[PDB]
């Protein structure tokens, strides 16, 4: 058996001094980066004055010659939405290949209204892009109903002439502006004009982010064919005068990442070499474009091998981009310059600012990293650029600098920095086709600055160019962008020629972070400290983690019954790595049922002492535990990886979630808990194996901080990390009497649940087990004669709906992650992907291709994507399902597993194509994605089908269309919704997590109602109120007054006000996402009244929270509800057979203790969802206005919307 | 329709235009249930008319209109209430119901 | 434009014919001006050949 972590993440090569200096700067504080850049970028006063004069001259020429879309909007008096809608229509008309056919449709059909009748795919799929073109503003989703109205309006007002003009405009823009040509041959023909003036070209075939091997092969053959065409046209002009090509490494392999570095070097590198050999033969440039920050250092390993490969010798055309917005830029340049010296290759170095700024901010925040890998003030990037140009200009003998910029100030600074001695081949400028020519026509040529400029020339069809056009538009279209500012009349030339070097030099703190961008640790501000992650692209982090992970595998991990009195004896067995049973992770001593009962008694005896610890001090224990878990994260990762089959990325997320639970419940406690919120008493926390630290810690932390002693029963599969979590909590100050760890199987959980002193149960696990616990507790009442509270957070049958407006590559990435991360062993995992029929085949093909790029194996290797299933029993259960589906004729796609998996319990990621959603029965907790297809008109029926499973945990929707978002999100019934992103990894306090129906009782873990369930009198959560009053409640209150039930009418009005139904909040989180939290009705509440007044109070509580009711007909209280207003009657049904009239979403019970017990037993016997039952006596209803707590009569819904999905972050366009 | 509002001129022509800003992303849920019911009984033309009405309805429009500072001037489209339907044929009734339900009304 | 330029004279007539104060007569003329300009703009935004008059 291979030693644990012995091959975790070895670097491609030993890191040289120069490479290490790069890694050391990855997230260097911005204040430390700037001073040396300011120094390197400093020029003499004479040069600065000359540069300012040159920049002003360039800017005056630009502004003096400065419209197509603007002229169209002006001529036809179009609103912005009309302009956008027109361009979308033109785009669709241009999908008609034959011109005569298109013109006939325009003249005879489109112009006479009824455009909808003639044009499966919304016309407005790309309206966010056209919105940027027309308005300069990015909107992540498309108001397709506004656009449809606008299109009808403009066509009915202006007819064929406006359509004609729109078509001609879109044809010009998409064929000649956004691209140099549709094909390389067309692009080459169109390049002659500017080449004759002294420009050169670098062609971009627009390949990027291959999702499948077939995609990567297609992009390869496109590059290879383009090289031939470019090389034939170059005709010996060489690498400086003649044209070249630009490639993206992400186009050439579907797994281009540090985690897959071995595949990158083995599979991607030879492809680049083959393209480079062809570029060498034609003697053209071949440039490697720069992409995301986590790919920079990996790309250097390819550049190193290529430059040292003798087969490429004699050719100086290899080019490489460096992004000046990146903190590593100068150190990367030092590495490249040294590589050029060592190899003797005059590397062509394109200095750019960088194209992924918004995305880098979002990523660093999501990952909880120390700092950003890019600057956060635009002026810092400008100084970095000029400083790096100074470094490049000192090395023109060994590299060929290429200064890509549209900023006339940047250009002028470098033009003067480079000086009067110039020859072609010394350096050049670069610009983007259809953007930079106005500036560079003031540069190229002996009559201007006599400096050459290479035009980066996109080449491709309409489909190809639109894919990432948003990112390219933001490069020069954000409020901070030069090209936006040049066109802004309110921006003066003096403002445009301001010297960023001198401006930064004079700032009070040189290099301070942008005030409006939160470091990842500060996402929540004063509320709490965000947990920190680890950067698995950082070689220093990987090297240190390797050692910590190896060290963690040498630890003698144990889990023992940790009673208040000390460790107890019991049956002891080893804990084996599910990915390799030869790897013994530790030993667990399991709890006898006698000691479990003893632990509850000890918890009961210890309850007053722990309740007497002030809430603030309990919260301080949680915060100390979070600090300890953060510091111990690397060791915790190793244990989670080996015990629970988790990858390193997933173990990091697991530990972060535990830290976040601790800090969140600590903060919620400090916001709420006072002397009157008495603890329930001993709480039994039963947790699942699959989030063996996070959910374990969350339930226990919540119960403890609410003042309850805890009996912690971790899943039998994963006791070791649970024991370590308990050890950490105890070290943080939780007394042994307040937190007892009871390892063992369901028998230990059941013994704890049944123990007489158990005052509450927090269960996360399967719905079937929760149902057994519910039945156990139905026998039980507290000493006060009330039901024992149960939080039961259970399974899902989670769907994602994808329409024809979604971007297939984005869908596939989110599907692969949601379905197969952790081998599908997340309760949130995607189980049913629903594809609109018109796009289903294309997406399915891409999905299957992506599936086959996953690496399944023992998870102590960074290259492993999917680990094992937890046990052979889980494996057998999953495989039985797969074979049942296969036996029914369903198409089944499965990854082939390596022989090494035989020593563990693995199930290959599997895609099963279903005919109907009813083909599924229960949750299959494994790496099994089911795929169904739907016709667009049947979307609403499909949402019904998703709801019809009875589950309601996570749900995803991929669409750009606001009408579809509004429809689907208003009709779906699930607790956690996700728009244009994956449906997994819910964040504490950002996506409060938990579902409804078969998926949960609530309240949500990681949300503000959670702690209130763990005390006898619930506090008012932060932000928990609503100004809205349910109108049926109001009608009922008036009816009660008309009946003479004056006190009840007043109680009803009070319930109407006290209800938080309609709460609608945005929760703080990362940029590029909107995270919403809303309170809705639960659904139909079962009312079991005993008296007329009790019924009126129950109805008031239920109606005030938006619910309908089924009233127990056996109460005999029918005559108490005579002559209801129709609005109330619509919400009221009477039920003689409760099981026939469900599912219910909760219950209110009135009666004495034995009536409550009997009703609780009858409710527990109802099929389907566990019901959150609240009971009260008639006297309690009379005495306590909060006898029924309204917190538990609403349903929390979390919605997380990826607002960067259109390709950029609109809000961050204003942050410079 | 209201004087000084965007629906007014459309009453004075034989075919009403689409007024500026007149749309809504919301679809009446009862309209949606009606369209599925029409689907189920094979009334394909009527189900399509129902879906089209659900989309073109501006029920739920909720705009702030430009005006003076220190004031928020809001303009919203709600259901009319209960619409009297006087059909002659089954298809006509289905079309009338589609129009009325898509705009949030009872009938 | 004509009502705006002639507002002072129109005010005098409205004041004496309809019992309005000067401020309310100003509001009256302004509202007429606004209807004219609003319906003009709404027309420019909407009306085309297929929107035939009654
Ligand atoms: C020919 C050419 C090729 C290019 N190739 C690549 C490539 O392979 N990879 C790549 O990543 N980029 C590349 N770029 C650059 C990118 O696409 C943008 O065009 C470029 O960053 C814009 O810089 P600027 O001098 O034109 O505009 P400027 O407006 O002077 O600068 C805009 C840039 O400033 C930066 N910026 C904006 N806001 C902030 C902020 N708050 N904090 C810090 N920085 C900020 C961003 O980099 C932004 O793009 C290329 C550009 C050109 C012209
Ligand atoms: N809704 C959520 O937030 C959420 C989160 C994670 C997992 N889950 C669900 O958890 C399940 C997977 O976890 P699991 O396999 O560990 O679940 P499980 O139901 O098998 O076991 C969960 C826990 O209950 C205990 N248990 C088993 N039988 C018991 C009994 N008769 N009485 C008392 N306790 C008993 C187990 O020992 C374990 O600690 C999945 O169904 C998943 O969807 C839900
Ligand atoms: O828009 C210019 C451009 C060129 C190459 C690029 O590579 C990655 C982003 C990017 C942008
Ligand atoms: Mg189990």
């Amino acid at each position: 058996a291979p030693a644990p972590f012995a091959d975790f993440a070895p670097p491609v090569r030993p890191q040289s001094t120069l490479r290490r200096a790069i890694t050391a700067a990855y997230r260097r504080p911005e204040t430390e980066c700037l001073p040396p850049l300011v120094e390197a970028a400093t020029q003499s006063k004479e040069i600065r004055d000359a540069a300012a004069s040159t920049a002003r001259k360039l800017i005056e020429a630009l502004r003096g010659k400065h419209s197509g879309v603007e002229g169209l909007v002006q001529e036809y008096s179009l609103s912005s939405q009309e302009g956008v809608a027109l361009m979308c229509l033109a785009e669709a008309l241009l999908r008609i290949p034959d011109t005569a056919t298109r013109d006939a449709l325009i003249r005879d059909k489109i112009a006479d209204g009824n455009w909808k009748s003639h044009l499966s795919r919304s016309l407005f799929v790309n309206a966010a892009t056209w919105g940027l073109v027309v308005t300069g503003k990015l909107t992540s989703t498309v108001n397709d109903r506004s656009l449809a109205a606008a299109l009808t309006r403009l066509i009915s007002r202006c007819g064929e002439p406006v359509i004609r003009r729109g078509v001609d405009m879109a044809m010009r823009m998409m064929g000649e502006q956004f691209v140099t040509g549709e094909t390389i041959r067309e692009a080459l023909k169109r390049s002659k004009e500017l080449e004759e003036k002294g420009f050169s070209y670098s062609y971009d075939m627009l390949g990027e982010a291959a999702t499948t091997a077939a995609d990567a092969e297609r992009y390869y053959r496109d590059y290879e064919s383009a090289i031939h065409a470019i090389g034939k046209a170059s005709a010996g002009r060489g690498i400086y005068e003649g044209p070249g090509i630009s490639i993206k490494l992400s186009a050439l392999h579907p797994r281009y990442s540090r985690a897959q570095a071995a595949r990158v070097m083995g599979e991607l590198l030879p492809r680049v070499k083959a393209l480079a050999l062809l570029a060498k033969n034609y003697d053209i440039g071949l440039n490697i474009d720069a992409e995301e920050a986590d790919r920079l250092e990996l790309s250097l390993d390819l550049l190193e091998v290529l430059c040292l490969d003798g087969d490429l010798s004699g050719w100086n055309g290899m080019g490489f981009v460096v992004q000046a917005y990146g903190k590593r830029c100068p150190f990367v340049l030092d590495f490249i310059i040294d590589l050029a010296r060592r190899s003797g290759r005059r590397i062509m170095v394109r200095l750019v600012k960088g194209a992924y700024w918004d995305a880098e901010i979002k990523r660093a925040q999501l990952d909880g990293l120390a700092d950003f890998p890019v600057f956060t003030r635009k002026i810092h990037t400008d100084v970095s650029y000029i400083a790096c140009a100074a470094k490049l200009l000192a090395a023109t003998d060994v590299v060929f600098p290429q200064f890509a910029t549209h900023n006339a100030q940047t250009l002028a600074a470098i033009y003067h920095m480079a000086g009067k001695d110039f020859h072609v081949g010394k350096y050049e400028f670069q610009c983007l086709h259809g953007m930079g020519e106005p500036l560079y026509e003031e540069v190229v040529g002996r009559g201007k600055l006599d400096r050459p400029c290479r035009i980066y020339a996109p080449v491709g069809t309409h489909e190809t160019l639109l894919a990432y056009l948003v990112r390219r538009l933001l490069e020069n279209g954000a409020n901070s962008s030069f090209v936006h500012r040049i066109n802004d009349p309110k921006v003066s030339i003096d403002e445009l020629i301001a010297d960023p070097v001198e401006v930064v030099r004079a700032m009070p703190v040189v290099g301070a972070k942008h005030d409006r961008i939160a470091l990842p640790a500060e996402l929540f501000g004063d509320a709490r400290t965000n947990s920190a992650g680890l950067d698995l692209s950082n070689e220093e982090t990987l090297a240190s983690l390797t050692e910590a992970l190896r060290e963690s595998a040498a630890m003698k991990w144990t889990a023992l019954p940790q009673l208040a009195t000390g460790p107890a004896a019991g049956e002891t067995r080893t804990v084996l790595n599910p990915g390799d049973h030869r790897d013994v992770v530790g030993s667990v001593t399991e709890t006898s049922e006698e000691d479990a009962r003893r632990a509850v008694r000890l918890a009961a005896d210890a309850a007053p002492d722990w309740a007497a610890v002030p809430p603030s001090e309990r919260a301080a224990c949680l915060d100390r535990a979070a600090e300890l878990m953060q510091a111990r994260m690397p060791t915790l990762l190793g244990l989670i990886i080996r015990e629970a089959g988790k990858s390193a990325l997933n173990a990091i997320a697991e530990v972060r979630e535990a830290i976040d639970f601790l800090r969140y419940y600590a903060e919620q406690t400090r916001r709420t808990l006072g002397p009157g919120h008495g603890p329930l008493g001993p709480i039994v926390c039963i947790s699942p194996w699959n989030f063996p630290l996070a959910i374990f810690t969350g339930q226990i932390a919540a119960a403890l901080v609410a003042g309850n002693p805890v009996l912690a029963k971790p899943a039998e599969e994963t006791p070791l990390i649970a024991a370590e979590g308990v050890r950490i909590l105890r070290e943080a100050g939780i007394p042994a009497s307040a937190l007892q760890l009871l390892p063992g199987d369901g028998r230990v959980g059941a013994a704890l649940v049944a123990a007489a002193e158990t005052a509450g149960v927090m269960f996360t696990g399967s719905t079937e087990v929760a149902r057994l616990i519910q039945a156990q507790l139905a026998d039980r009442l507290s000493p006060a004669g009330r039901p024992i509270p149960l939080i039961a957070e259970t399974g899902g049958q989670n769907a994602m709906i994808v329409d024809s407006s979604a971007l297939a590559e984005q869908v596939v990435g989110d599907v692969i992650t949601s379905a197969f991360d952790s081998a599908g062993q997340r309760c949130s995992a995607l189980r049913v992907l629903c594809l609109q029929e018109d796009v289903a085949d294309r997406i399915l093909t891409m999905l299957k291709g992506a599936l086959h790029e996953l690496h399944i194996g023992r998870t102590d290797r960074l290259s492993v994507d999917v680990g094992p299933v937890i046990t052979s029993e889980a494996k057998d259960n999953i495989e039985k399902h797969i074979e049942r589906m296969r036996g029914l004729g369903r198409k089944v796609e499965q990854i082939g597993l390596a022989s090494e998996t035989g020593v563990g319990t693995f199930v290959p990621p599997t895609i099963i194509e279903l005919e109907k959603l009813s083909d599924l029965q229960r949750e299959v907790f494994g790496p099994v994605l089911h795929v169904i297809r739907y016709r667009r008109d049947d979307l609403d029926r499909l949402v019904d089908d998703v709801n019809a499973t009875g589950y309601g945990l996570t749900f995803g929707l991929h669409t750009r269309l606001d009408e579809t978002i509004a429809h689907v999100t208003s009709r779906i019934k699930a607790g956690n919704l996700y728009i244009n992103r994956n449906i997994i990894g819910a964040v504490v306090g950002v996506q409060p997590f938990g579902g409804r129906g078969l998926s949960g009782t609530g309240p949500k873990a990681g949300g503000p109602l959670y702690l209130g369930r763990l005390v006898t009198t619930a506090p008012v959560p932060p932000q928990h109120s609503s100004v809205h009053t349910d109108p049926v409640l109001l009608d009922f209150a008036k009816w009660l007054d008309g009946k003479g039930a004056r006190a009840e009418a007043e109680a009803a009005r009070n319930a109407g006000s006290s209800s938080a139904l309609g709460l609608d909040l945005e929760l703080p989180g990362p940029v590029g996402e909107r995270n919403l939290y809303t309170l809705h009705a639960r659904g139909r509440i079962l009312l079991v009244p005993a008296t007329e007044s009790g019924l009126y109070h129950q109805l008031a509580a239920a109606l005030a929270t938006g619910n309908s009711v089924a009233i127990d007909a056996a109460s005999g209280l029918q005559a108490s509800l005579k002559n209801l207003p129709q609005t109330v009657g619509l919400r009221v049904s009477w039920s003689k057979d409760w099981a026939a009239d469900g599912p219910f979403a909760g219950a209110l019970v009135e009666g004495d203790a034995e009536r409550i017990r009997a009703v609780n037993k009858a409710i527990a016997a109802l099929p389907g969802p566990l019901l959150l039952v609240q009971a009260a006596s008639s006297g309690e209803i009379a005495r306590n206005p909060d006898a029924y707590c309204l917190n538990w009569l609403v349903e929390e819904v979390s919605a997380s919307i990826n607002t960067a999905a259109a390709g950029g972050n609109a809000s961050l366009m204003a942050i410079g």
